[PDB]
DNA sequence: GGTTCTAGAACC
DNA sequence: GGTTCTAGAACC
């Protein structure tokens, strides 16, 4: 099936080293971080996910079955992941499904 | 030398006979612990005998495991998901790369 | 179960 | 060779 532009855009954005101050791969490449959501919403969303806020962006991640990664024991930092959303493996996006 | 905690955990997760309480995720990238009260009663005494649930989870944290949660209806039993990029179904040799953090 | 002891590894 | 770290065993 055709890979949703949402996922391709998201993957390219994460993978761009120049955006890493706001969104980047984890060291393992298995997850990605979103930093400083106040800034992320002003700088990033308007250009790559037009007419979105953080809530609608995160709703889309949930729709594609992304999970959140948190520390077991307790800038803002939120970590998301999908087993087919991986550093340097864009072709795996094909295996991501709605719901 | 891989710490016994990690080798025992990997074997325990992998064992189909314990899957009602502890098992791999479908992808093999994470494991689930179900029904922690029962896990503490049936599993910990046999596999991690000097531990309680708190110390078991502390050891996971010490080795850099994280928790996986849904982006936000209660399930029949509680379900906690843990993961480490070197703790994977079918890849026990990767435990060699797990370090204290 | 938490703390202490120590052999041996990790790292320089 | 010297220092720190770590895992397992004893001690509480
Ligand atoms: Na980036
Ligand atoms: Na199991």
């Amino acid at each position: 099936h055709h890979v949703p532009a949402f996922l391709t855009k998201l993957w390219t954005l994460v993978s761009d080293p120049d955006t890493d101050a706001l969104i980047c791969w984890s060291p393992s490449g298995n997850s990605f971080h979103v930093f400083d959501q106040g800034q992320f919403a002003k700088e990033v969303l308007p250009k790559y996910f037009k007419h979105n806020n953080m809530a609608s962006f995160v709703r889309q991640l949930n729709m594609y079955g992304f999970r959140k990664v948190v520390h077991i024991e307790q800038r803002d930092d939120t970590e998301f992941q999908h087993p087919c959303f991986l550093r340097g493996q864009e072709q795996l996006l094909e295996n991501i499904k709605r719901k």
